[PDB]
């Protein structure tokens, strides 16, 4: 009665594992993971057993594996005891005698084609599934991994890794002291809102994304999803200026890795071109909303109309003429603003150019700060800034990281755009300065959820996330302004369908 | 063979429990905790047993406790079966027959003076200790709680609570799946710094404050101590202009509760008077450093001397004319700086006054922002600001919370001072606006530790923290400027000795 585990690497959507008798990919770290998971034992005198079909045995070239016993399931292969590293059995069920008969085996692993994966899943002897989710779907497969029965539950999901611009995860599925929790609950009954834990309750299982993953929430998309759950659990109802009521919690944080993946949310399809188009719009220092609507982008349409520019206190602006906004505060901080149809080249202080200069000539500094919150020009701008501050950091191994502070953040539509926007911005700065992308950390003040997004956000929490895509540039640019959408390649992006959330 | 637990409330330093046959205090919530921990059972048909000495039985007035059996250990009291709620035994050892003989009892509790605590701890009958750490030492005791043997280890430490300006904690002591951790460790060997977990390793047991508390790190001083441990674990070495090297990690967070305590560090004595004098100096909008040196405050003495005013470029200033720093950016943001002793009344925008006006007349707003990072006046300052941003938030129950972003923060001497400085500031803003203090959250960019503080900071990490003190105001002020040191009352502050960390 030992431990039997399935080890497989399959595509994220199609769940394919092979093509023409070979692997569909060449991921060096995946094979390393295979060797480390199949050699992991406790007793030095026992060995681990690896079960595979004949075609899989032919697939790996009929060459043994060090420190492991290979069990091949075939009806034609000859059985000879001259090689103890390879053993041949006639069926999978009778090959599971390693627990009953052989006491020189600690753990068994099933890893051999769909013929064996199918039978092993139906026979109720497998206790665990080690799954590597490869983000490859362009090519075709002839052997697939069977669907995981409902009896297994995900317990671990690693961060996204990269190998030759290919993204992949690592997942575990499992077939499925205390006086502290009872003392904390009793303390929470005595003190009401006086105990801070009651103000920061853990979200209930009905609003927790993939609740069976209780300890292996390594995948950094959970940083956003779990923040979404915390607002749904203990968010306070707040009426506002109009009728769009929110639920707010104050002081939150989420961080993302940019060294091996691009944090583009996979639990819903995120329009990345419009995110990129608004970022270069910021970088170029532009304030004209018509430049955005001329590129099929309507993010700043409701905040720049004539009705919205006359009920806030203005009204003398053009049709879509936001005032000193993001970009004008990055490239021309302070400085007198006239209209949208002027050239502000050389006015104010250019924080972005000074940032690039300090990143390349003083990397170990601690003043790489880009602010967009100008209290003097708040009442002459269309909407006060939400990404009020961003600080950048050069690690010892030549990586550029980024901190972002947001006073405001709609989790429904704002956060997915801000995460990708400041990740692209950091990668763009990283290439210009000669660095590699590092980490991103988002600090949020008033994290809120609009009431008309509840049904829709509760659908996103029902989707198990997928590995992050890759974002790579084609050419190497000279200045930050020369970036265009033609230079961006989004690789391995396989999101769930869109979620129409109206603003 | 059931479960025997000690329940006691004792002083934080002296560990005294009684005086003249009564309790030294009157903490209502402590008695409520006593009732909830002693009634907590699983079977509805069983009862819990409470063991106490006769003097303790006399202490509670010889009146029974509902739904519980009281066992009195005395050598004179009579034994009569007329009352099944009170049973009298002649010795402690023979009174522990509830596990052997009586099957109508689920859990046993020891809670009766040092004579019984001493015997129960020496006889190896106690499996758990529920300790309430009361922060009272002025009065004298005649009965103490015996020292906790080394076989027990702390597993839980609640946040600090308040009752009649008296602080107290709740602690638990105990006498002393897996495939996920092995897969993460194997993944961490394949990928080096490519796995974000290896860049954010958990600190080793030798630099973790109170390592036995693995899940009950409720006390919010652990937010600082664990941040200190993370820098010691994966901080990167960084040379600078001279030879004073630091160890930095980027993007960190710690939060504190202000509804029931004041986050003044107890693992080392923090000088509170000098912190307060610089804070009101900020509020008054003053930029002249001599105002601080006239009150035995040398925070801005080394940064405003003639040696420091010739290497930044501002050599034409007076002896102590720091310039546009915290305070001038709060009260007279933008504008223009001339000298230190002239009148800037009416210049720029007053963020602090606009903040106070908006906090009471627009509490549900989301623009309660106080910034001090001005890119136009950065090169006109003695030292660029460290508390670059602070946002405030009014909860639905009329509480004022605060977020703080720090681009730089020396954990050795700066963070303990910044935590107390902005906690006092939030408490002062809360009284003026008619609110109560809420939560405090610190967001740190470059969290660093100076190399000459390593031995000293590792000493602070060996000290188990104590309940936070209380900070209360004496009078009610009219304006934020009228606060004085005479109006501040620090109650129940019992820190470990100071740690001389030289700069
Ligand atoms: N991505 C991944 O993790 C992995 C991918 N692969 C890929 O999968 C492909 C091969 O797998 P696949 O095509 O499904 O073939 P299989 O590996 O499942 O092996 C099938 C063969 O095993 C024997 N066999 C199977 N079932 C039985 C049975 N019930 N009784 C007796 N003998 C049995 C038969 O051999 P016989 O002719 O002797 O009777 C059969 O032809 C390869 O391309 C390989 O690269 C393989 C392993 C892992
Ligand atoms: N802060 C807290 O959590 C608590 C505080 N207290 C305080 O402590 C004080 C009282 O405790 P304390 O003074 O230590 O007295 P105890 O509560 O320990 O009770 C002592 C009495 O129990 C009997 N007794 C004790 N040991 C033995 C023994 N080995 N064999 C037989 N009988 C024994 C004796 O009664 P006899 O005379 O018959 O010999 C003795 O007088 C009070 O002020 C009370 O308020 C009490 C409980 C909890
Ligand atoms: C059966 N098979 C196909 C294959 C490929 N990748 C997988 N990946 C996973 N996660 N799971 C599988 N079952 C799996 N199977 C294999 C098995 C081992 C080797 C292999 O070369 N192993 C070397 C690994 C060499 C190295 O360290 O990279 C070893 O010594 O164990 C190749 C293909
Ligand atoms: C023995 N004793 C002294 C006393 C006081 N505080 C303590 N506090 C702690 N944490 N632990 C103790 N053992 C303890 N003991 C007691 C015990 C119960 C009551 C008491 O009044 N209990 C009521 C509580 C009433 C209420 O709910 O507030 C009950 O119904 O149990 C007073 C003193």
């Amino acid at each position: 009665e030992k431990n039997v585990s399935i080890v497989v690497a399959a595509s994220v959507l199609s769940s394919g594992i092979g093509i023409n008798g070979q692997l569909p990919w060449s991921i060096s770290e995946d094979l390393k993971f295979f060797s480390k998971i199949t050699n992991n034992k406790c007793d030095s005198n026992k060995k681990n057993a690896l079960i595979m079909g004949r075609k899989t045995w032919d697939s790996i070239g009929r060459r043994p594996l060090k420190n492991r016993i290979i069990v091949v399931i075939s009806s034609s292969l000859p059985q000879d005891e001259a090689d103890p590293n390879v053993v041949v059995f006639r069926n999978l069920e009778d090959s599971i005698e390693n627990l009953m008969n052989d006491d020189s085996i600690e753990n068994i692993f099933v890893c051999g084609g769909e013929s064996i994966y199918r039978d092993a899943l139906k026979d109720n002897f497998v206790d665990r599934i080690y799954l590597t989710r490869v983000a490859l779907e362009d090519i075709e497969f002839d052997t697939y991994f069977p669907e995981i029965p409902e009896t297994f539950l995900p317990v671990y999901m690693s961060q996204t890794f990269c190998t030759k611009n290919i993204s992949y995860d690592f997942m575990i599925f499992e077939k499925q002291l205390k006086s502290i929790d009872d003392t904390v609950d009793l303390l929470g009954e005595i003190f009401g809102i006086r105990k801070m834990g009651n103000r920061h309750k853990f979200p209930k299982e009905e609003i927790y994304n993939t609740p069976s993953i209780r300890f292996g929430r390594e995948h950094y998309e959970f940083q956003y999803l779990d923040l979404l759950s915390r607002v749904l659990e203990n968010g306070a109802y707040r009426e506002n200026r109009t009728g769009i009521s929110t639920y707010s919690i104050f002081g939150q944080m989420m961080r993302f890795d940019m060294r091996e993946s691009f944090p583009l949310l996979t639990t819903k399809k995120v329009a990345i071109r419009s995110i990129f188009e608004e970022l270069i719009w910021f970088i170029k220092g532009d304030t004209n909303g018509n430049h955005l609507i001329e590129k099929k982008v309507y993010i700043w349409s409701g905040n720049g109309s004539k009705e919205y520019l006359e009920r806030i206190g203005l009204g003398h602006r053009e049709e879509n003429d936001l005032g000193p906004i993001y970009g004008f505060q990055w490239r021309h901080y302070n400085g007198e603003y006239k209209t949208m149809h002027d050239d502000y080249t050389g006015v104010g202080v250019d924080q972005l150019a000074k940032l690039i200069e300090t990143l390349k000539n003083n990397p170990k500094d601690r003043r790489h700060i880009l602010t967009a919150w100008n209290p003097s020009a708040l009442s002459q701008m269309a909407l006060p800034p939400c990404h009020v501050l961003s600080q950048y950091y050069v690690t010892n191994d030549n990586c550029l990281s980024c901190n972002l502070y947001q006073r405001s953040c709609d989790l429904g539509l704002g956060s997915p755009f801000n995460i990708a926007s400041y990740a692209i911005l950091t990668m763009m700065l990283a290439q210009v300065c000669g660095y590699e992308p590092g980490e991103l950390a988002i600090f949020i003040g008033d994290a809120h959820i609009y009431e008309n997004h509840l049904t829709q956000l509760k659908e996103q929490l029902s989707r198990t996330p997928r590995p992050f895509p890759q974002l790579k540039f084609k050419r190497k640019v000279e200045n930050i302004e020369d970036f265009k959408w033609e230079d961006i390649e989004l690789i391995g992006y396989y999101p769930y369908p869109t979620i129409k959330m109206d603003m």
